[PDB]
């Protein structure tokens, strides 16, 4: 098929955080239907950045999901030509991160292209302070609206000297593919962990994985 | 044993949403240990409510988690002093509802206390209209935090037409047992199913069941 069992992917990156202007390329290899990845990442542009690469680490992959109880695939599905993703995450202590992105496939390969604008770090934050430990997995519920999907989650972000930082995703994603073509599917749940593997250079170069998973709701209802 | 496999519960509930008073009372039964409850609401001031009884769903039980795989539980230890929760809703349309809450424990039945606050429910809101249709499952993220308990999560109430409204919880769970009494859990997650089962006379008479159950991430971890 297009999505084969194993992917390699590019990814280039542009954006400006607190008016810090930077840029960033990846490559990584997955398994799209087991749900796991791996990016190895450079910044090649703005390095070293003043502030926690884990704010970025979310914008590094939505084919690369486990969907399971035969849950339509909207991004699988939306190949050959590809879907785009937009999303604010605001945090709890004032930043607030606005990314937009485009993914399609050349030569088997998938690509990614994303701008990221965030505002409002301040600078004595953990953020700023280059305090932070990663990211704790987490659940993003989806639901159709508007032709595309529409997705929420908390995150919780670890702190040097234990404690987390909080902060909040609203997602939007909408195919390319031709509408009357794809299923969307009803309202379903993500789980995922994201984890860096490998740091050099101050975080010039940054590996992560990711392993994620689609479900419906698994308890019993009365309804 | 203070929480036995079977308990009784009561509540008495006051608050105001958009200006308009209101009271409602409770009594219910469940299984603790297996995550489920049943709860028989009266609205007994103010009725019957020009909002939809859906906001408060949420207000009407902590002890009742299904606590899995062996996770220290934070609600049942607390006792035989009880907890509180404090919490702010925010709807992603405008309303706001702002919730406090006594768990306490009176001759081996629960005794619940709960003030309430919502503003903002715009007019023609499905909330003010009345165009909502019950609870979307849901998962909640819980982390430790300032000699208490925090937890975060998105909601998604069913609209009639389809769709969904979205809100935002945040939450604080306090014990009022001596600190170092407890074992507190590290981040875990709690997914969440609240149904209703019977509405009489314009929701003036409510029976709401919850299953809860409580999961440490079940997905590889490559660290």
């Amino acid at each position: 098929e297009l999505i084969k069992e194993n992917m390699h992917m590019k990814l280039y990156m542009e954006g400006t955080v607190n008016n810090h202007h930077f840029k960033c390329t990846s490559e990584g290899e997955g398994k799209p239907y087991e749900g796991t990845q791996t990016m190895r990442i450079k910044v090649v542009e703005g390095g070293p950045l003043p502030f926690a690469f884990d704010i970025l680490a979310t914008s590094f992959s939505k084919t690369f999901i486990n969907h399971t109880q035969g849950i339509p695939d909207f991004f699988k599905q939306s190949f050959p030509e590809g879907f785009t993703w937009e999303r604010v995450t605001t945090y709890e202590d004032g930043g607030v991160l606005t990314a937009t992105q485009d993914t399609s496939l050349q030569d088997g390969c998938l690509i990614y292209n994303v701008k990221i604008r965030g505002v409002n770090f301040t600078s004595n934050g953990p953020v700023m302070q280059k305090k932070t430990l990663g990211w704790e997995a987490s659940t993003e519920m989806l639901y159709p609206a508007d032709g595309g999907l529409e997705g929420r989650s908390d995150e919780a972000l670890k702190l040097v000297g234990g404690g987390h930082l909080i902060c909040n995703l609203k997602s939007t994603y909408r195919s390319k593919k031709p509408a009357k073509n794809l299923k969307v599917p009803g309202v379903y749940y993500v789980d995922r962990r994201l984890e860096r593997i490998k740091e050099a250079d101050k975080e010039t170069y940054v590996e992560q994985h990711e392993v994620a998973v689609a479900r419906y709701c698994d308890l019993p209802s009365k309804l």
